[PDB]
């Protein structure tokens, strides 16, 4: 299966990958939202099956999986609706102000602007801080999606309020704190 930033993958509901990544040992999975599954894990996406590696929620929203089976990397992000495909080269930080798109399997392809950094929100599980603020919206199952800008990843769909059909806000983890932090290299 073709790991490609915002397509579905289920463990035992629905999120979105964040962006095709590989640890410190060489092995291929993907960086995406923490709450969408508990460290062992076990997920489906396609043919391809992988495991949560790594996952911290609350305090902070984000995780790895690793492929155990058919897992193949691309430096891809689907647009769904706008069609094609983003791809990534690196995860250079994108300034405050700077446009910023979306990607998840439920509701596709969103753009909108990086508010603010350094945000802490609370959710029905806890409270995630460090999250980045956007005027994008969002909706269950999204969750674990690609937040990137122009070629820049940036970082992962962890939660907001609202909704795509009348608006809303999303905050995202961001990717470098993830590939720093647990040894990860994106796949460019």
């Amino acid at each position: 299966a073709d790991i490609i930033g915002g397509l579905a993958y289920t463990m035992g509901g629905r999120c979105s990958v964040g962006f095709a990544a590989t640890n410190a040992s060489g092995q291929p999975g993907f960086v995406t939202a923490g709450h969408c599954g508990s460290v062992g894990t076990q997920v489906s996406i396609g043919n391809g099956r992988g495991v949560f590696e790594r996952s911290v929620f609350p305090g902070n929203d984000a995780a790895f999986v690793r492929g155990t089976s058919n897992f193949t990397l691309t430096n891809l992000v689907s647009r769904y609706n706008s069609g094609g495909y983003a791809t990534v080269s690196g995860s250079s930080t994108a300034p405050i102000g700077s446009q910023v798109c979306r990607s998840g399997s439920t509701t596709g392809w969103y753009c909108g602007t990086i508010q603010a950094r350094n945000q802490t929100v609370s959710y029905p599980q806890g409270t995630v801080h460090s999250l980045t603020r956007t005027s994008v919206c969002a909706e269950p199952g999204d969750s674990g999606g690609s937040f990137i800008s122009g070629t820049q990843a940036q970082g992962v769909t962890s939660g907001g309020s609202g909704n795509c059909r009348t608006g809303g806000t999303t905050f995202y983890q961001e990717v470098n704190p993830m590939l720093n932090s647990w040894n990860l290299r994106l796949r460019t």
